[PDB]
């Protein structure tokens, strides 16, 4: 028993981590075969952040301008190109740890595990969650830049995100690993806003369903409700609303403790209306929202990889 | 910026787990160099549990009886032997994967990443800390058992921890790798009590120091203490007594935010006595105790393995 906010094990992406310079900017990259991808702002300095030309800016590097290092090891780079917000170096050496791995862009309310790292060296890992309005809310500190998100399903790992910058409000905005933002941000030093941060209400339900499997039953009610009912209230408390979809996701939690998924639904509702009165769940005073069912079916079954 | 409960990498530990069988017992080992760690148990049946004579038990098992698998490969058992509550086989190949590795047996109050492993395959991985009362408050299911805990220094990983035993109360008890168990726990299945869960006050210290440092400041009042009036207070709420060396500990943060130790006291102090108010200190509504002062000063520089 016991529910702890877990990530994936990060070897298969240690692995993987290399350091780039630019010119005096340094930050980390991905090397997978014989390609590294990063950050495309790693080409600027101070001032190009605030309107870079990526263009123009990358016209003016050669091939010898990225330093590539893999630990003490310096990489030969041979190419280099820019798709989106992420650059391809093209090294003359394939990464012999290269695991399986998939490139996946994530939906909103999907949970991966981030490797931080500092000059291609990894600090720690944690998980979170891709928030609805698609930022996340990590530990990054300058250099962390190029640090990416992932998931394991057995021997493969998805890679989901890279981190390219900290918004002036101190939640994080990266890109999948085609360089595509997640959400409306760009790679660039300006006024930029997060939309509503939504909590993910089929997160904090598989999370109650957690909590029940593992003797937190408190909040249980003896009430129902209906997904419409719910929904008003969830929308009062800026929860994302509830669809038959995720109604059927939590079905294997419903099935294992026995609560239909509408009486858990009731159960929040009370929650959200009266609070939590000074009790926990999960040694929580708060509705945790950053585990997926398939998080709480993968934790309370113990699957490896 | 953003503080997030961050556990080591873990590829240098993926790399030593592997699965130890003893007729239909399962469980993980932790193999370095020529040697298979594992908690004894595993040679317990059902029934052996409730008072098992280990010295007797282990006299009808011979090498062959211990089934040692790393991944698909099986591993030749050459010699077996019993330290306090471990097993360490003796087999006729050195773990190729074998880190630089120290054994150390924590103080309450440290914390450190558990890899949680099921049939030698890693699942996960989270941070927690040595409990006061020598207690963890992990994540383990039935197969979990042997799994590890660890420190990485630079290159060196530290191992502190093996998952011997969940107590009735859900909560969790194993071992150093010398197989003296922290705390008073016996690896029988009887009834055992955790001692008082005091809060591990120096912990929750740094915690409010990376709460300022990452810009959460409201509780920051115009108060200060001493170290006597503050332990009144602590003693009350079943907090650690705060010592002039837990003092000298939080030092470099009190000189990084400019805050007299004594000041954050008086902090927590009203916290202590007036609870949040319905505010949260880095995204809780409770005051977090499982990050060190080490841990806070590492996140907050951007330390690297
Ligand atoms: C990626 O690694 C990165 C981090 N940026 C830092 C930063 O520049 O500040 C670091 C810093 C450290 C110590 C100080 F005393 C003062 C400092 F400013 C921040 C995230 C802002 S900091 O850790 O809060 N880069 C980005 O976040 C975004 O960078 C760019 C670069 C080019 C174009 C757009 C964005
Ligand atoms: C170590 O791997 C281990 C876990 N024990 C399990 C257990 O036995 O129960 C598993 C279980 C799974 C599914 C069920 F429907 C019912 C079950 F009982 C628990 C931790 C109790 S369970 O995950 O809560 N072993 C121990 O914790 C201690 O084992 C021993 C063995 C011998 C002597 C002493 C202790």
């Amino acid at each position: 028993s016991g529910f702890r906010k877990m990530a994936f094990p990060s070897g298969k992406v240690e692995g993987c981590m290399v350091q780039v310079t630019c010119g005096t900017t340094t930050l980390n990259g991905l090397w997978l075969d014989d390609v590294v991808y990063c950050p495309r702002h790693v080409i600027c300095t101070s001032e190009d952040m605030l309107n870079p030309n990526y263009e123009d800016l990358l016209i003016r590097k050669s091939n010898h301008n990225f330093l590539v290092q893999a630990g003490n090891v310096q990489l030969r780079v041979i190419g280099h190109s820019m798709q989106n917000c992420v650059l391809k170096l093209k090294v003359d050496t394939a990464n012999p740890k290269t695991p399986k791995y998939k490139f996946v862009r994530i939906q909103p309310g999907q949970t991966f595990s981030v490797l931080a790292c500092y000059n291609g060296s990894p600090s720690g890992v944690y998980q979170c969650a891709m928030r609805p309005n698609f930022t996340i809310k990590g530990s990054f500190l300058n250099g962390s830049c190029g640090s990416v998100g992932f998931n394991i399903d057995y021997d493969c790992v998805s890679f989901c995100y890279m981190h390219h910058m900290e918004l002036p409000t101190g939640v994080h905005a990266g890109t999948d690993l085609e360089g595509n933002f997640y959400g409306p941000f760009v790679d660039r030093q300006t006024a930029q806003a997060a939309g509503t941060d939504t909590t993910i209400t089929v997160n904090v339900l598989a999370w109650l369903y957690a909590a029940v499997i593992n003797g937190d039953r408190w909040f249980l009610n003896r009430f129902t409700t209906t997904l419409n009912d719910f929904n008003l209230v969830a929308m009062k408390y800026n929860y994302e609303p509830l669809t038959q979809d995720h109604v059927d996701i939590l079905g294997p939690l419903s099935a294992q403790t026995g609560i239909a998924v509408l009486d858990m639904c009731a159960s929040l509702k009370e929650l959200l209306q009266n609070g939590m009165n000074g009790r926990t769940i999960l040694g929580s005073a708060l509705l945790e929202d950053e585990f997926t069912p398939f998080d709480v079916v993968r934790q309370c079954s113990g699957v490896t990889f």
